[PDB]
């Protein structure tokens, strides 16, 4: 009983890769886990830390923030990526 608050959006994108804007509402506790689409990787971020590149990656405290923005390379993807926040 805790899960984090998390909420995805077509932040900026582009034609050769898209990004979105993750907004967090109590986090404190980051430590969600965002699962890409096989293939989709990371090539920036700010606003907030992430652990790993490509498969399973989870946000991380450095401050304080609870909006992160993210890259994703598609050259051929589709769905676009989420944050997972849940209990259990």
């Amino acid at each position: 009983t805790g899960s984090c608050s998390v909420s995805a959006v077509r932040g900026e994108e582009w034609a050769d890769r898209f990004n979105v804007t993750y907004s967090v509402s109590g986090s404190s506790s980051w430590v969600v886990t965002l699962g890409l689409n096989g293939g989709q990787s990371v090539q920036s971020s700010w606003n907030a830390a992430l652990t790993g590149s490509s498969g399973t990656v989870t946000a991380r405290p450095n401050g304080s923030g609870n909006s992160f923005g993210v890259t994703f390379y598609k050259n051929g993807s589709s769905a676009t990526p989420g944050a997972t926040c849940a209990t259990g």
